[PDB]
DNA sequence: TGGGGTCCT
DNA sequence: AGGACCC
């Protein structure tokens, strides 16, 4: 019933494409830049006070040596994602995506299937790789510890693998659920790993400082829980569970509730192929509808690039708009003969589409300013 | 004025 | 269609 989890986090993802894209970055201070702000920078800057979302006012105010190169474009970022996916589904069928840089592989039956293999005699020859948290002892005989010393092998092969056949160094975290597994992944940055035994969890868990740092924590939680009066984890642990079923659902409570003694019972689940495409463009403001139709164009003509490559068909479209001061967004089935021609001039059909449920939101008569426009894919089958 | 994704309601 | 969460 105890599993064996691993957690890969790439260090500085879109600093490290851009870096093997041409090495001239490779000591230069470098950071990517998205419009108005740096999603992240290399270590080099990392050093110079740089961090990561940063305004890139205050990026190169902090260090004005700063090199930026533009990620507005994910897909050489997605490509090396997916590679690196596909890398760790290798090892084990089921690898879950979160984000991009981010992958929950469970080892559980390959440390088994390991430990078979090995004899009475080899059964004291077991070591870990990387880092222990919290300079653990480890315990030869208690076999959770032997599980996740072979969890540690299989993770550092795993980053060995990564690096030679892609290139890229990344952070791994071996515990024995997700949730402990993800939070014991960045205790040592950059290109280290970290397994965590389970008299030490309790450590873990009580090293954050405050709530938000959880996984499943966001902006909107955390916020009830200020007002709540809880502030740290064990202020959460030591809640009273009904009044909090009371302030944030059911569900939310018993969940979250959980992870605050750092309980993970969720599974992970094979994410394969993606559920959905989509191109984003934000500005400070549009206030023409053919100033909107051409950038709708636009996102439109780099989706079907990527649509007719993956040989899933989308089965509806849907656009988000975000008017200037929350977003909002209309959807729709994509008609059947324009599905079946993507793989015929598809360009001018799904534009009066779009435009149709642009109409809807906004009225091309009143005035209005617009701040963001998105458009997605989904439904594939 | 980031650019994406997931699932639940 | 919107809302919560993740990177
Ligand atoms: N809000 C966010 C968060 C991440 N990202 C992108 C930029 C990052 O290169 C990539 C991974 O993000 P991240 O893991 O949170 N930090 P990053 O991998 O850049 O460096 P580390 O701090 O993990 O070493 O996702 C983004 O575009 N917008
Ligand atoms: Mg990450
Ligand atoms: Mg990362």
């Amino acid at each position: 019933s105890s599993r064996v989890i691993v957690h890969v986090d790439l260090d500085c993802f879109y600093a490290q494409v851009e870096m093997i894209s041409n090495p001239e970055l490779k000591d230069k201070p470098l950071g990517v830049q998205q419009k108005y702000l740096v999603v992240t920078c290399n270590y080099e800057a990392r050093k110079l006070g740089v961090k990561k979302l940063m305004n890139v006012r205050d990026a190169k105010e902090k260090c004005p040596q700063l090199v930026l190169v533009n990620g507005e474009d994910l897909t050489r970022y997605r490509e090396m994602s997916y590679k690196v996916t596909e890398l760790l589904e290798e090892f084990s069928p089921v690898v879950e995506r979160l984000g991009f840089d981010e992958n929950f592989v469970d080892l559980t039956e390959m440390v088994e299937k390991r430990l078979q293999q090995l004899q009475s005699d080899e059964l004291s020859a077991v070591t870990v790789s990387g880092h222990v948290y919290n300079n653990q002892s480890i315990n030869l005989l208690d076999v959770l510890h032997i599980r996740l010393l072979v969890g540690s092998q299989i993770a550092a092969e795993m980053r060995e693998a990564m690096y030679n056949q892609l290139g890229l160094t990344g952070c791994a975290g071996v515990a024995s659920n997700k949730l402990l597994a993800k939070l014991v992944s960045g205790v040592f940055k950059p290109n280290q790993q970290t397994v965590l035994l389970p008299e030490s969890c309790q450590h873990l868990i009580h090293s954050l400082n405050h709530i938000k740092e959880i996984p499943g924590i966001g902006y909107k939680t955390a916020k009830c829980l200020e007002a709540l009066g809880i502030n740290s984890v064990r202020d959460l642990q030591t809640f009273s569970p009904k009044i909090l079923e009371k302030e944030l659902g059911i569900s939310v409570a018993q969940r979250i509730q959980k992870l605050s003694f750092g309980e993970d019972n969720s599974p992970v689940i094979l994410s394969g192929p993606p559920q959905s495409f989509s191109e984003e463009d934000s500005f400070k403001k549009c206030s023409s509808e053919v100033e909107a139709k051409n950038k709708i164009e636009e996102l439109l003509a780099s989706l079907l690039n990527r649509v007719c490559q993956d040989g899933r068909k989308p089965h509806t479209v849907r656009l988000i708009i975000r008017r200037y001061s929350g977003r909002e967004s209309r959807q729709c089935p994509i008609p059947s003969h324009v599905i079946q021609k993507l793989g015929y001039d598809v360009m001018t059909p799904m534009v009066d589409i779009l435009m149709k449920l642009f109409r809807n939101m906004v009225n091309v008569k009143m005035p209005f300013h617009l701040t963001l426009l998105s458009v997605c894919f989904c439904n594939l089958k």
